[PDB]
């Protein structure tokens, strides 16, 4: 079965072969579509076909299929399954799945980078303090003074789920939040619960607008453990505007390195509760959701005041004057201080480059248009006439649920 | 399979149930989700007309009553008699307003109970097209205090008398290909442009000159019709701030009147009805004049602007974008014609699926179309989960008369 999806600026048209490879489920059926639905232990029995699945894939791409090389692979992982009930990846394999599910996240618009990504490989990781190590390495190299390199630092895998490493954080760097008596939010509101767990387990907070958040790090099941990340590592950027001096004034900056630590890498049915990645900042993650959202830092209004704007009607499109301004300040406050970082429309750009380069040589690409298109000049980026399918591809990148909603206490 | 949705920016939570009664298909699967695809007899007949008058007669509290039963067995003969049947007008105008609150892209269903609906049934001519419709376009427009309405047109019979309307909306600006090889008008309406002129119209060859109407009776060849244009009111596009922005020489229509759409209601099929509405302001500002296949005016108003458009990042686009489509508002608020903005709108439109789970317990919609093309993460649609799925009676698409008129 063939697919077909157009873009209606271009009319160019493209076929989608790669979807039949799809394994998981989308949430959707036939009668209900829940493609802007935001959020949609394991044996022996079903592990074996994901692994097969999996090594078929990998011995493809190294173009070594039905080799014997292969073949005794299936044969060792076969007979280490019913042995030990799981099985270790080579590191070829290791990273060849890390790469492919940074390949396969049909929500992600960086993706044309996805072969050029720094695995480290954690896996003889086993405390707390030894994960501190692993991720302050991952930060020095990936932030290599502003200019930014993919990276992605992967600990043990998940054996009977009772034994899980974890990063609390959602970020491996991101700014504290603290709720006030009078109601008002200091700092982040998006990490106000995280504060109090921090704060909670032993952080002096310095209670601040912009504190960068201890790691809280959980290794082999085990309770987990604060550590500050030095200072020096923390690459942060002061935001200011190139033509409203009084921007600067406003007191922002942000931080340099995007490093995502709260999913979890699925790999030939292994799971990989903890493995930090990272990657640089599109404009609008922080200029757009950052400081515009409603929930966030919430700059909106200070920004258009300062701009003298006719706040009174909407229809006077203030909002959307101060977004665009925000967003111009936060582009050149990176670029001033040569770090990297891509905006929107360069961004998208290259993601319908890369999405066409990958319907050629794959038979597709899973995309999720709701996600891909950015929250801002929406039609004026190319993607947003692009038709595009969406789907699950193994190895992935899954969400998983707060580890401080699941763990089981020690002492 | 009672779903929830949730709003990420207010933690609001709705329970739809009303997807359960979802008639047609998705286009979507387990293993693939199509939300982003721009478009994927008489015993067919009456399990549709029940479900229709099931839904009226329970809207009306007279669920199982001796009205409905009689009416129920009354159609249920006229089908088996006629093989097809004819809606009372009560049924007709609740059909209509129906379809419209069904329809999951319309940001604008807020007001879907408050539309006029008419009857144009009677119509045996596309001279009688031209008639009823310019009688809509005055109504609806009411000298700037624009008033939704759909006119309808004979129901499909055997498919080789359908009534269509050719234009996709009752006023276009033409379009033609240049010589030097560009665009003059309105690119989207290009082929459309010469069908009329291949059908004998004669283009001004202006960049904003109205369409004319194709209208098609019967099944018979479609006649060409001027709109009276003391009937076709438009804005002048100035900005409130530049006032060079006056000489790039914009103006626009203010009735915006979908006429290409097939009307199902109860099983029959009304492929003439053309319905109108007002306009959100970026359907105007961020599409109809910065799409590239449209009038493309970005380059030039930046330049007006003077911003540094040597690189993405400096956003030029995004700030004429804006200023653009402040122009847009304020124009026609200053001439006093309906509009309504992106951030009213979507507004009014969170506040209707409120009411709609609450009162209805649901209300399909399609986030991909429901969040504008501008400024989308600082509307309240953005972060509001949405359910799509279709109910009925529907305004679904129908090929382009042309591809399959039989001349
Ligand atoms: C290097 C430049 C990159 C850019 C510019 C980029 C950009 C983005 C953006 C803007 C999003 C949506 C975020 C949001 O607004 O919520 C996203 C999603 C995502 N990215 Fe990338 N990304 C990059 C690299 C990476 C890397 C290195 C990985 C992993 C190896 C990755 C994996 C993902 C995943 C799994 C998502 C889905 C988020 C979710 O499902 O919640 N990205 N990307
Ligand atoms: C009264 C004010 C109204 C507003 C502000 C409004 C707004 C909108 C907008 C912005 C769209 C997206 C269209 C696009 O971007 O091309 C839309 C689509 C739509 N509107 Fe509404 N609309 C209004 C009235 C109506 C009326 C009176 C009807 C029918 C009786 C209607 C039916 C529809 C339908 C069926 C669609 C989607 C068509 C499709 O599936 O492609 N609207 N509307
Ligand atoms: C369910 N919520 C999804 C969600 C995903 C998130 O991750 C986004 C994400 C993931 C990887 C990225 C890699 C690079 C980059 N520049 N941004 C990236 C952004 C963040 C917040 C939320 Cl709320
Ligand atoms: C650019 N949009 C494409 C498209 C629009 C369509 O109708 C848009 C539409 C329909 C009804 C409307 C009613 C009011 C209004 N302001 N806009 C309205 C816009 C139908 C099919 C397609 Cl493919
Ligand atoms: C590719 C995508 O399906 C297509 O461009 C859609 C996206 N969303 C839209 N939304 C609205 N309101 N109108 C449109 O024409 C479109 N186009
Ligand atoms: C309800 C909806 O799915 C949700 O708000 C999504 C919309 N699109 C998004 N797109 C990006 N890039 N990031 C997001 O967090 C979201 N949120
Ligand atoms: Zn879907």
């Amino acid at each position: 079965r063939f697919l077909k999806v157009k873009n209606w600026e271009t009319d160019v048209v493209l076929t989608d072969t790669l979807h039949l490879k799809s394994t998981l489920e989308t949430g959707c059926t036939e009668h209900i579509c829940m493609g802007s639905i935001m959020l949609p232990v394991r044996t022996k029995d079903q592990l074996f076909p994901l692994a097969k699945e999996f090594l078929d894939q990998y011995y493809s791409s190294i173009k070594r299929f039905g080799s014997k090389a292969h073949m005794d692979r299936l044969e060792e992982v076969n007979k280490e399954i019913e042995s030990t009930s799981t099985y270790q990846l080579k590191d070829t394999e290791l990273i060849y799945g890390a790469k492919h599910a940074w390949r396969n996240a049909s929500r992600c618009v960086g993706r044309i980078q996805w072969s050029k990504l720094q695995v480290f490989d954690a896996r003889d990781c086993t405390t707390a303090h030894g994960m501190f190590n692993y991720i302050c390495n991952h930060v020095k190299y990936a932030t290599n003074k502003g200019n930014l390199r993919s990276a992605i630092t992967i600990f043990p895998q998940r054996t009977d789920g009772k034994h899980d490493f974890r990063v609390w954080n959602s970020q491996l760097i991101r700014y504290a939040g603290y709720k006030q008596p009078d109601g008002s939010t200091l700092g982040d509101p998006a990490n106000v619960q995280f504060t109090e767990i921090c704060i909670q387990q032993g952080w002096k907070a310095p209670r601040g607008r912009f504190d960068v958040l201890p790691l809280l790090l959980q290794a082999n099941g085990n309770d987990p453990e604060l550590f500050q990340i030095p200072p020096e590592l923390v690459l942060e950027v002061p935001i200011r505007h190139p033509k409203f001096d009084w921007f600067k004034d406003l007191g922002l900056k942000w931080y340099g390195l995007p490093a995502v630590s709260n999913m979890l890498l699925e790999i030939g049915g292994l799971e990989f509760s903890a493995c930090p990645f990272s990657g640089w900042y599109m404009g609008t993650e922080i200029g757009v959701r950052d400081y515009c959202d409603n929930s966030r830092y919430n700059i909106l209004e200070e920004v258009a005041k300062k701009m003298d704007l006719d706040m009174r009607k909407t229809s006077s499109l203030w909002k959307d004057q101060a977004l665009v301004e925000i967003n111009i300040a936060v582009l050149y406050s990176f670029q001033s201080d040569k770090v990297t970082i891509v905006d929107h429309h360069s961004a998208t750009e290259s993601f319908i480059k890369h999405m066409e380069n990958e319907y050629r040589c794959r038979g597709g690409c899973p995309a999720d248009w709701v996600w891909i298109v950015p929250p801002m000049s929406g039609s004026i980026t190319p993607v947003f006439h692009q038709e595009m399918l969406n789907y699950r591809l193994t190895p992935s990148f899954e969400y998983q649920p707060d580890p401080w909603n699941t763990h089981v206490w020690k002492g």
